[PDB]
């Protein structure tokens, strides 16, 4: 009798199937943050990792496994092969093409052209989370190609930028990031919209503090700080290369909104056509509740008409880029 | 329109399908205990509470939820009705009779509970606190009809632990570095498996041969006692226990939500393993997971202790013979 | 010889001082409440629990202790000597006395206090005082009068609770979570406590700017209604249940880690706020405060309505009345 | 008057000391990993990087702090100047020095060392009652390195040693039994890498001794292999390097660990290198895997492990081979 049998009597003959699984497609930098992020905050009961570097992958899920002891997820697995990912709850997309351009982007979109339908074959009611870049628009490419219903398709859009924006501002003001208020919304990126209206402590405007809060009139330019938001990632991939643990962190605080269906609100991107004065399929950033059905209602802001009309016009930018791309 | 319609667009029509439910019956000093544990813990996303006091039950509910801001469970319900127990996947029962045939009516008790319990959750486990924990736990089995991996008494679990933490003060080390196995029948008449009380895979027993004899001068058989004393301790000087059982039950939660297969000394259904031929639950090394408990560690035991966990299956038997569902 | 000198080789003696350690004074309901919530968010590396009522007292330390396995907190003692408590980070109180009369009742708790607090600051002279026991705005006064402890090391939860309390029945009638919704209880703890509705808000949006009758008695909806089941709560569940327990339990946790981990993360609560908000007493109100290591250190000024203003002015009048009557 | 001032009322002149602070020196990949493990678990109130390529340590600094919103840490500084580690309860050494093509693995060693003569007494300056935790390989030379350069008591200064290599084991275990690696024990001590002592006799499940129930238990006549996992152990860092290019996740987790043993005196009983003279039957001034009780004075104890004369014999060897390398070093 082989010492596994000697020691330990089966009671139960029993299947697989995990209850709270997450799945990683690419494990580059950021990927792996958000594993690692996942995997010590406890939300899952089984972690799948997929790219198309087959040893780089394996070399992954290795090192993860090893670390079991100090973790309480039981279930590490990697594979090129997306049945590795069946029934998972949420999966997460890192997955992109590197540096033309919007050749860059059709390039991406042939990326999702091969994981997206794999990943619906084995995850037919799975949360989609997209992080890959330009976030926007291939949120609303997993979405096309996947047929999943708009709930269900989510990208990160300006989470981590309002949480860098939060930080700066707690910065500023000499406390914790936790206790600063305040929303980057609408498209990723340079046309992202601070809003400056909402920004407060313990539900004090700071606008209304101070009028000239985010204008060029600005002594203390805080308009400076929403740059310095848009630039961080370009500042510190100038430092170190690329950034992981920032976006890994807030990729993980998501994963927890909607695997613990907390129903907290968070600046993500969503399909807004029929909201926010825009009439075309995009998604953009707006505050989103997110719970175990992915985003099932959304905050109305109230903008200024210059607010409104910046969040149209990057509706109209992102609609005008996806009509040329080809599924 | 209502603030809430101005302030708040809805774009889906909410099924709520709780996930990751638990339930704990029975809102005393122990069930209340469980529940803060787990909370702290975030195992659930959904927690119910049940019991037959309704006042009582209404506001522990409302202290309960009044920490929502501070939780990660977003859930909190409560009811004398089973309904509000729907869909758990791990109901923990903690009811028990007001002060033989007390087991009786713990009987009775669970014969109204079990079949309300299952009524609604048809796919759940059932983890039994409620002493005599074996027997009742035997009970639950019975009247839930469940296969015997999804119905669990917490049995040694908690005994063990303390004698884990009694080991780690004699020792100068912490109860986790401390590893020692209570097995057998809940009580009095547990077993203390001397031959597997180690620090870092070094045998006690082996550095030390006398150690759990008369002729012990360090006494460790004085520490079982004192393990299964310290219950009346603690009774005698604060009227119950409950912190304790409350982290040890938590920690079995751990494992089934998260489906750990980690060994606990907990009480199963074990006709079949250990000489034993009777429908009895007597704690031993289970593996704990997302299916309750699916293997058992086969510990090798002296001759004696043998003889003497095969007493407690037909003490046990002896005293379900009686019982009456 | 010994089986312990067997097993392990001893290479280090004892200089056993405490790093991060808390004190629980008062074992009751909240007390425990307090010490387990503590425990499992991993706070202290010792925690400490004194009362009178030394059966108990005992009783509740070895039901802590033999959870051990399950803790990451390694030294839990207890005593009714405060010498257990000494070289406390933070010390908790929770210490409160047992229909004639209300200052009656004050004063024999000025009298509890008078024995405890000199007994805290005699073992931890460098610690904080966090005082949850009611009515708290007068006995976090006492605390600090009586420990000459300067007024950022003297803390009452004041309205923290309360305003948590707010959020979560904000968030279901909101279909939120309370993390997400925002609101703010001021002033004095209790019936007279300020809900100060132009603050209230989800992702920065103003619900009054929304909803211009929000918080008045012309409001179809009724919102001033929340401030009032929160101020009815505590008492609808002693009502219930008899007392309250697990959620002010959490409520100190919280401000237990905002101490300990030195957040600067801002709570509503008690300070003594003599020469702002317009109060000109030595009278300790809730106020938005930034919390760390060295207690309160800033405060955060609301813009508050002269009605509101007025309000605190009240109240610091009554805790000045009756602080002035008490024998010290 | 300053928005910050209109908003906030400061009540208090802060000079702020932190009460648990961590460094971490070197960010690379594994010191990183250990910074992000430690920044998860919560156990600084302050995290301090040191490294000598500034613009990756700035990044890094800089990333970390953007997560801020999600993390319970409020400090998180770095710079090249050790002042910024002024204080630490732990210091934590992963800076090393990579091979050429090239050079022998002693010049290897010795550039490490020369590492170490600049790193450890800057450390030492800046917080003269730390704790060190060297991670740098190889990790039982290194270890003594900073012992004799810093000047510390000896349970002051700990090694990762086997701590890792336990961990796997424990895991490898588990996946052949059917179990968590938490409920599977076994360990792996002495000399970190090849020469490390799998001790079979310790190796249980629920206090069930694996040997007892098959003698044969890690012996070359055993039909089922087990040694094969102390080899699987052994070449699993190799194995993963030739995947990935290095290791991280695993090594970072498994310091963090002896982190949070330290930082909260929890005197749990770790594999890890400590300066064991005097026992085990070494008469060396070497560092070894034993197993020790680590809390907030560092290794305060070791436990006694009952060692076969084989098992012995190896760590004798293992010393005299470490005081071998000792000796030919330039402090
Ligand atoms: C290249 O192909 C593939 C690559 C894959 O690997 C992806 C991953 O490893 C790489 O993206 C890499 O590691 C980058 O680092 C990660 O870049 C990211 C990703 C991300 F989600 C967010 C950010 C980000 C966001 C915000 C901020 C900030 O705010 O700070 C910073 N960073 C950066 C996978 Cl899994 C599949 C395929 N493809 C296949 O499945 C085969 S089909 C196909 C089709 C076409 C092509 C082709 O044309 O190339 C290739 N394959
Ligand atoms: C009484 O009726 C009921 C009472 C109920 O209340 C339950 C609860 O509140 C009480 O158990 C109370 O909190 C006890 O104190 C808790 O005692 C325990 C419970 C437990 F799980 C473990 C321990 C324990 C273990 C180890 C250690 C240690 O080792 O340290 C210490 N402690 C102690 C419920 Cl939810 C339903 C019914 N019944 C109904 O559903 C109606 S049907 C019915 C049938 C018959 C009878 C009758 O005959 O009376 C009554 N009802
Ligand atoms: C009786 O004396 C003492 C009693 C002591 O026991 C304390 C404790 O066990 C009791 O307070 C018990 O647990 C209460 O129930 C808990 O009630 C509380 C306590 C608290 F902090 C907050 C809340 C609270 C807050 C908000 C909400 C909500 O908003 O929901 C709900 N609840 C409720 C101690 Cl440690 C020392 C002395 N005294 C001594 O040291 C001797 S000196 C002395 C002097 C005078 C007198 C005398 O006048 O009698 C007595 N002793
Ligand atoms: C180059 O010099 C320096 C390098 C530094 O490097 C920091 C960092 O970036 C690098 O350690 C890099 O990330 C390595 O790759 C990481 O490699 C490690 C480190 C480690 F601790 C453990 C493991 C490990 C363990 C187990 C397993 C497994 O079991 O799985 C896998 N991996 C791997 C620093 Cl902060 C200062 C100096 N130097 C100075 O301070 C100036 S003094 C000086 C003297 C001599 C020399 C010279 O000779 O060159 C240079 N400087």
């Amino acid at each position: 009798a082989a010492l596994k049998d000697q020691l330990i009597h089966n009671l139960l003959k029993e299947e697989h199937v995990p209850q709270n699984k997450i799945t990683v497609v690419g494990v580059g930098a950021v990927g792996m943050a958000c594993a690692i992020s996942i995997l010590m905050k406890d939300l899952a009961d089984e972690l799948a990792l997929v790219d198309v570097m087959e040893d780089k992958l394996k070399g992954e899920m290795m090192d993860l496994q090893h670390g079991s002891l100090f973790l309480r997820t039981p279930k590490i697995v990697s594979g090129k092969d997306y049945s590795v990912t069946a029934n998972s709850k949420l999966v997460i997309i890192t997955a992109g093409a590197r540096q033309s351009r919007l050749n860059l982007v059709q390039r991406n979109v042939n990326i999702f052209k091969f994981i997206i339908p794999n990943v619906v074959k084995y995850s037919p009611h799975c949360k989609l989370l997209v992080v890959s870049n330009p976030v926007d628009i291939l949120t609303y490419v997993a979405w096309k190609i996947s047929g999943f219903p708009k709930n269900r398709v989510i990208g990160s859009g300006c989470n981590l930028d309002s949480a860098r924006f939060r930080y700066l501002m707690g910065e500023r003001l000499g406390v914790h990031a936790l206790s600063c208020h305040g929303w980057i919304l609408g498209e990723h990126g340079d046309s992202s919209v601070p809003v400056w209206s909402g920004m407060n402590v313990a539900g004090v405007s700071l606008k209304t503090l101070h009028p000239e809060l985010g204008t060029d009139a600005d002594k203390e330019q805080w308009k400076q700080v929403h740059k310095q938001v848009v630039d961080s990632a370009y500042e510190v991939i100038k430092l170190k290369g690329y950034t992981t643990w920032a976006i890994g962190l807030s990729v993980a605080d998501l994963a927890e909104s909607i695997m613990k269906n907390l129903r907290r609100v968070h600046p993500i991107s969503t399909m807004l056509k029929g909201l926010y004065g825009i009439k075309e399929d995009v998604f953009l950033s707006v505050p989103c509740v997110l719970g175990q059905n992915g985003i099932s209602d959304v905050v109305k802001v109230t903008l200024t008409s210059e607010e409104e009309a910046h969040l149209k016009k990057s509706a109209d930018t992102l609609w005008g880029i996806q009509k040329e791309l080809q599924f």
